[PDB]
């Protein structure tokens, strides 16, 4: 068992192995550190009172289980996970360690067409992987994309969101699909090409109106899929609007970029391009290699249907800390 040392940083106590030096805040709370074992800089997340409730306890387990599974160049992965606790009984703190990228996509974004190709290619390559595990990110946005000085990119999730959200989520459809993430990538790509927020809505109603102004009000095929009478009464009561000409709206962009945007920002989620289809789009011909775009190992999310005690979620989490094997 390693030797821990204790310090206070910003009202927060950090008790970490001596392996990790030079802790400095960035954000749970997050520190940058130096990993003396590898010579690389790391980000360390301390979970805030991980067993305060059944929902916290289940969140704690969910994040550890997801981060242990993710092994892809464009998705956050775990270098280490530790607790200063020496027994299950005393276990009350979880620390997660990953590679420090040093910036997010806002920070980058303060870009050529070639930069946009490479950045969106990497997002889609990570999303292919995630979606192959039957996971939906649900909150992709610039601040959940970590970028290093080489413009290498990883998807993560820190836990306005609404600006990149799919319209079917603003409408509160409970049966939305993976392509909510492709909507978000569309919103991000538009913002990298134009340097403006595509849909900077002030609330869920404002956000939906900005969206329908570009993509048009629902057509008949989509209206027939809407179960909610109140949702339909509302949408069909708006001034009806055609889909705009994306070629006019994004005029000046690489027409190949515009063509992909149209495939991502289709209003009916059933007609949106998937991540795997998007990687094969001609816009990524300089990056696409179907032999180097892997899918995930099977991901057991059956725990999500369970109603357990805090102590049960805690013991499961504890077993996941103990079984952790670092990457070579
Ligand atoms: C309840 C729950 C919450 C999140 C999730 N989740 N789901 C996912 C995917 C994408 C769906 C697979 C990922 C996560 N969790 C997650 O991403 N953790 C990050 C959150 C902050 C992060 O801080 C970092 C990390 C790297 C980094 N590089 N640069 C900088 C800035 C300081 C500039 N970083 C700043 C982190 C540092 C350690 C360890 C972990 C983490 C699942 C469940
Ligand atoms: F104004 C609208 C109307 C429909 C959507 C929408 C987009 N894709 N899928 C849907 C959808 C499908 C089934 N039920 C729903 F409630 C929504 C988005 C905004």
């Amino acid at each position: 068992r390693p030797t821990f040392y204790r310090q206070e940083l910003n009202k927060t106590i950090w008790e970490v192995p001596e392996r990790y030096q030079n802790l400095s805040p960035v954000g749970g709370s997050v520190c940058a550190a130096f990993d003396t074992k590898t010579g690389l800089r790391v980000a360390v997340k301390k979970l805030s009172r991980p067993f305060q409730s059944i929902i916290h306890a289940k969140r704690t387990y969910r994040e550890l289980r997801l981060l242990k599974h993710m092994k892809h160049e464009n998705v956050i992965g775990l270098l280490d996970v530790f607790t200063p606790a020496r027994s299950l009984e005393e276990f009350n703190d979880v620390y997660l360690v990953t590679h420090l990228m040093g910036a997010d996509l806002n920070n980058i974004v303060k870009l050529t067409d070639d930069h946009v190709q490479f950045l969106i290619y990497q997002i889609l390559r990570g999303l292919k992987y995630i979606h192959s595990a039957d996971i939906i990110h649900r909150d992709l946005k610039p601040s959940n994309l970590a970028v290093n000085e080489d413009c290498e990119l990883k998807i993560l999730d820190f836990g306005a969101t609404r600006w990149y959200r799919a319209p079917e989520i603003m409408l509160n459809w409970m049966h939305y699909n993976q392509t909510v993430d492709i909507w978000s990538v569309g919103c991000i790509m538009a913002e990298l090409l134009t340097g403006r927020t595509l849909f900077p809505g002030t609330d869920h109603i404002d956000q939906l109106k900005l969206i329908l102004r570009l993509v048009g009000t629902p057509g008949a095929e989509l209206l027939k899929k809407i179960s909610s009478e109140s949702a339909r009464n509302y949408i069909q009561s708006l001034t009806q609007m055609p889909k705009m000409n994306f070629a006019n709206v994004f005029i000046g962009a690489n027409p190949l970029a515009v063509d992909l945007l149209e495939k991502m920002l289709v209003l009916d989620s059933d007609k949106r391009i998937t991540a795997a289809q998007a990687l094969a789009h001609a816009y990524f011909a300089q990056y696409h290699d179907p032999d180097d775009e892997p899918v995930a190992d099977p991901y057991d999310q059956s725990f999500e249907s369970r109603d357990l005690l805090i102590d049960e979620w805690k013991s499961l989490t504890y077993d996941e800390v103990i079984s952790f094997v670092p990457p070579p």
